[PDB]
């Protein structure tokens, strides 16, 4: 298996052909996830846990099933099948008494990443993070239905001493032009690193293309050899961080609105303020390339910021440029910058009352228990989730712009103290002017572990 570049799935062979007979869904691609039931287990007993998920891997399609059921759903409208994800904590490794993957972030877990992640404090985070988890299970589909199925099974087979420690509940939120949108309002997980050469022809013959962007990443960006299955060489897995984060949607909003008020900002134009935070308008044209919403036909993803070094577009703070400055960082080459992009899998949780694209105040919109199940696979932690978190987002100097200045943290994942920041109030001009205030953080992290969702073969074996 070559992991120094994308794979073509429907042509693969050999050793790569395994690889995908033996990969867990989700992970090389998205799993439909609209509903979605989330477990954190516990195992009491070594042996009847190895039973159980034995068991597990009885329910479970393969990466290639689940590609193969995409195509037939594209082709056909075929419905294809839930999704069972299973990934196991560094702990539970210890309870089944396994050789566990080395990343030193996944070893110590999440809870010892507190300090260097800025993080509330684990006795700040809800009750069930505060356990000792030793694996999660991902309960996926278009529709309630089939997810109720798929947890009477995965019940059927539980053994009393494989205890849930907690549940989340994961319910996807669409706009009106049917893309996926956070609580903020704005549409989410449009940009991902594509590991399948058909999903790179498909993003160039059916999007504003990637003549700018190129969304390809390595095999290597996100598989990791899986330790203890039968045959490493062909059996893989993936590093997955869960982090619930609650977003008080009334403040982010009320800081929509005095940012606005701040800059001058009037009419419609007032939007460009949630825009300046996020890198792209709730449609979400990105604010890189339009001063105002409109471009969702579709939602591009195929620009730079080679041509708004200045930030007088989106500005060097706004989320999506500390979280990928595509190749306009200036802390390494653009080679290496990408090479700490991830694939986003995360899911919405929460019920609200109120369309979140609605005109509506800030009154009028949710503070708390919405918000964002946080979800990535890595093939390094502390490289890529944990880099992006630390090294970007809260890091008050990156990226690097030409003067030199510190553009402050990521308004809206930065963690630790905050400053008032520097923003055009004129996009494309050189006017600058300084808030008033630091945005408030309206994001806040309850709990979550790392976890490695191993290779099928491995289930099977145990
Ligand atoms: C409640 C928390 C969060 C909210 C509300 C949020 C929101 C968004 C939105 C609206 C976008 C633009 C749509 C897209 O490109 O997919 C985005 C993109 C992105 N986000 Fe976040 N996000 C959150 C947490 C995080 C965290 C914790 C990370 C990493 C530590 C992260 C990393 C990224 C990355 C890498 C992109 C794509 C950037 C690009 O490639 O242009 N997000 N997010
Ligand atoms: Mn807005």
């Amino acid at each position: 298996v070559d992991l120094s570049t994308t794979l073509s799935w429907k042509s693969a062979t050999g050793e790569a052909a395994t690889m995908l007979d033996e990969l867990q869904p989700n992970i090389l691609k998205a799993h439909v996830r609209d509903r979605l039931t989330v477990l954190f287990l516990g195992f009491g007993d070594a042996a009847e846990a190895r039973t159980f998920l034995n068991g597990l891997s009885g329910l479970m399609k393969s990466a290639r099933t689940h590609l193969q059921e995409v195509e037939a759903h594209k082709l056909t409208k075929a419905v294809g099948t839930p999704y069972l994800g299973v990934g196991l904590t560094a702990h539970g490794y210890a309870t089944l008494g396994v050789t566990a993957p080395a990343d030193p972030s996944f070893t110590a877990g999440a809870k010892a990443a507190v300090e260097k992640l800025a993080d509330p404090a684990v006795t700040e985070w809800e009750g069930h993070y505060q356990q000792t988890i030793d694996a999660v299970l991902l309960l996926g589909d278009a529709t309630a239905g089939p997810v109720r199925t798929l947890r009477r099974q995965v019940e059927a087979l539980r053994p009393a001493s494989v205890t849930v420690v907690g549940e989340e509940s994961g319910l996807g939120l669409a706009n009106a032009n049917g893309d996926g949108i956070e609580h903020f309002g704005y549409v989410d997980g449009r940009s991902q690193p594509l590991f399948l050469t058909e999903d790179v022809d498909a993003e160039r013959d059916t999007t504003d293309g990637v003549n700018d962007w190129d969304p390809s990443a390595p095999l290597e960006q996100v598989l990791v050899p899986d330790p203890a299955a039968p045959d490493p060489t062909v059996h893989f897995g993936s590093y997955f961080v869960f982090r619930k984060l609650e977003q008080n949607v009334r403040l982010f909003k009320e800081a929509e609105r005095d940012l606005a008020h701040d800059l001058g900002l009037r009419g419609e134009d007032r939007e460009r303020a949630g825009a300046m935070l996020v890198g792209r308008f709730e449609d979400g044209t990105p604010l890189t390339a339009q001063s105002a919403p409109g471009s969702h036909h579709p939602v591009g993803n195929d620009f730079s910021y080679d041509s708004d070094k200045l930030g007088q577009k989106c500005p060097f703070h706004a989320h999506i440029r500390k979280t990928n400055p595509r190749g306009s960082g200036g802390a390494e080459a653009p080679e290496e910058e990408r090479k700490h992009l991830m694939a986003r899998r995360g899911q919405t949780y929460g019920r609200r009352h109120d369309d979140p694209n609605a005109d509506l105040p800030p009154r009028l919109r949710p503070a708390k228990d919405v918000g964002l199940l946080f979800m990535a696979f890595n093939s390094n932690l502390g490289n890529q989730f944990e880099f992006t978190q630390q090294i970007w987002a809260n890091n008050p100097a990156f990226p690097f712009p030409p003067d030199g200045s510190q553009p402050g943290l990521d308004p809206v994942i930065g963690q630790g103290a905050r400053a008032p920041q520097k923003y055009a109030p004129e996009w494309g001009h050189n006017n600058v002017a300084e808030a008033t205030d630091p945005i408030p953080q309206a994001v806040t992290m309850k709990g979550g572990e790392y976890f490695f969702m191993p290779s099928l073969a491995f289930l099977r074996s145990l």
